[PDB]
């Protein structure tokens, strides 16, 4: 459960750093943590022993990635070059970036694009008018409903049954049955449009990114206000937009 | 150092061979950019498969976007990030114009929170984390001007000074002069010097010490703005801006 127990679910594996298991896990500690923390904080969030947290928090501040005061430790800058390794590495998030840019200066709104990781969707690449690898629930996000769609029947119930499905808003929906079926309605569409079911006022639309071998990659999506545009204008005007870009963007990468 | 975890070193650093470098990475390529032995790189892939952080097809490898997590880990946990994305946000809401802030890391700036407008530097593509050279951005010539004028001296007698335009000071005498120019008027302006069409204006952002801490910048379109303005008009909204982000943080 813990990241603790996770690294040592590996203590049997020889080729399994365990040091760089828990630094990594000791940088994933800071997560929303507005301010700094504390050995004992970071050593109560992670269940890694006090020791070993004080040792990845002296290597990253000699490394250049943290500093203390004695007391509390902070994150610095240099953390953010380790996400731009992905970025300037990966040619999905790269060519991703214009299109996503034109798409939000014809509709005026923001455009993103997200992949899976686990029980969460992250976000890649943005272009705004909420982060860059900031996470959001799959079951209950545009994104998420075409990355759940893409999955075949057996890894799909394996997560509606294991995710949290908590109920965000009068119209979300918590239960494995109604969203399988609601899924099975992706699934023959193409497209998605959640509404409201995250936090009120927010409505949205996405259409799955593919490779030339077929598999869904990623989606991408519209992220707009219910008060502004409609669910017409957004299956009937910013739909077509969103697959023309998603089309363009599968042959630019994969011919 | 006995304290010193040099696995996790190795990791990280196995993790930052992956700048630039759009194609997959071997264990050789790896070893070669970082000069980390092969059985530790290795590992250190390995390690970060099994977490999640990166793939391979036996062959070759890449990073997985749970790298990206790390990033937001240092911006969701610190003040400095959190309070200047509503300043960059308003400033390029009142000139339509780009706003940014970056740090001094290593010999570059890095830039660690943009607002929301649209600037397409064609020579690098900018994003949250990336860097530019510190000698001929407005925002390097800034976090340069808070060195002592040692570590500026032994900075400018290593560093790359390309001339990446006609216009780029690429000699240390001239970017030693600019310098302390920069230091006395509190605000540095960099035309066209780092790409063809581009021009920025950059202020300190400093602490209660009153030690820089960062920079904040306007990046324009030539043909959009005079350098009139960028020093009338962009320039005394950028110094409130950093005054206020200064007392909000420190008081
Ligand atoms: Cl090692
Ligand atoms: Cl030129
Ligand atoms: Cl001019």
């Amino acid at each position: 459960a813990s990241p603790a127990k996770r690294i040592q679910a590996f203590t049997g594996d020889p080729d399994f750093m365990t040091s760089l298991a828990r630094g990594l896990a000791v940088i994933q500690a800071f997560q929303e943590r507005k301010r700094h923390l504390t050995i004992a904080q970071i050593s109560h969030r992670t269940e890694i022993p006090r020791a070993a947290v004080r040792r990845c928090l002296h290597t990253l501040i000699k490394l250049g990635y943290a500093t203390t005061d004695g007391r509390t430790y902070s994150l610095l800058p240099k953390v953010l070059t380790l996400g731009h390794a992905y970025l300037s590495s990966t040619p999905l998030a790269i060519s991703a970036q214009p299109y996503l840019d034109r798409i939000s200066d014809q509709l005026h709104e923001a455009a993103n694009m997200a992949t899976l990781e686990g029980d969460d969707i992250l976000y890649i690449a943005r272009s705004a008018t909420l982060s860059v690898g900031g996470r959001l629930p799959a079951y209950c996000t545009s994104m998420g409903r075409i990355l759940l769609a893409a999955m075949d029947d057996t890894s799909l119930r394996e997560y509606l049954e294991r995710a949290d499905l908590k109920a965000r808003t009068s119209r979300t929906l918590n239960d494995p049955e109604s969203l399988f079926a609601c899924i099975q309605q992706v699934r023959a569409q193409g497209w998605c449009v959640v509404d409201q079911e995250l936090e009120q006022g927010l409505r949205s639309i996405a259409v799955p990114v593919y490779d030339a071998s077929g598999q869904v990659l990623a989606a991408l999506n519209v992220s707009t206000h219910v008060g502004r545009v409609t669910r017409s204008e957004l299956e009937q005007r910013f739909l077509p937009i969103l697959l023309a870009a998603s089309r363009d963007l599968c042959h630019q990468l994969f011919g």
